[PDB]
């Protein structure tokens, strides 16, 4: 599905991601944007035969499984196929344990490089949160 910007924001509020981690809503709205352009249906080969998957995009080499990334872990346990609902639950679960794992938002290469450090309150300018 193809959430509009204010209501992903929501869905992401009403999920416990506002402030998580540290990161306020606009920050993980402007990486749904930037990532999959709020379709929770994209996915993207990676060069090393990894996919990212889902509204964040979230890598199979680490947090899901699609059984065709060798040598990959499976860390939020999960088939990849689950990143892909309507239902953002999982996605933002995951987002969740990769967010904590060091390197913070991060992990989102378009977070860090067309989100971090702008004005990140303004991809939920005008939501009814
Ligand atoms: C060659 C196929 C690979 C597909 C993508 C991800 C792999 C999942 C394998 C589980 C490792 C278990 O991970 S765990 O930390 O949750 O126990």
């Amino acid at each position: 599905k193809v959430f509009g910007r204010c209501e992903l924001a929501a869905a992401m509020k009403r999920h416990g991601l506002d402030n998580y981690r540290g990161y306020s809503l606009g920050n993980w709205v402007c990486a749904a944007k930037f990532e999959s352009n709020f379709n929770t249906q994209a996915t993207n080969r990676n060069t090393d035969g990894s996919t990212d998957y889902g509204i964040l995009q979230i890598n199979s080499r680490w947090w899901c499984n699609d059984g065709r990334t060798p040598g990959s872990r499976n860390l939020c346990n999960i088939p990849c196929s689950a990143l892909l609902s309507s239902d953002i639950t999982a996605s933002v679960n995951c987002a969740k344990k990769i967010v904590s794992d060091g390197n913070g938002m991060n992990a989102w290469v378009a977070w860090r490089n067309r989100c971090k450090g702008t004005d990140v309150q303004a991809w939920i300018r005008g939501c009814r949160l």
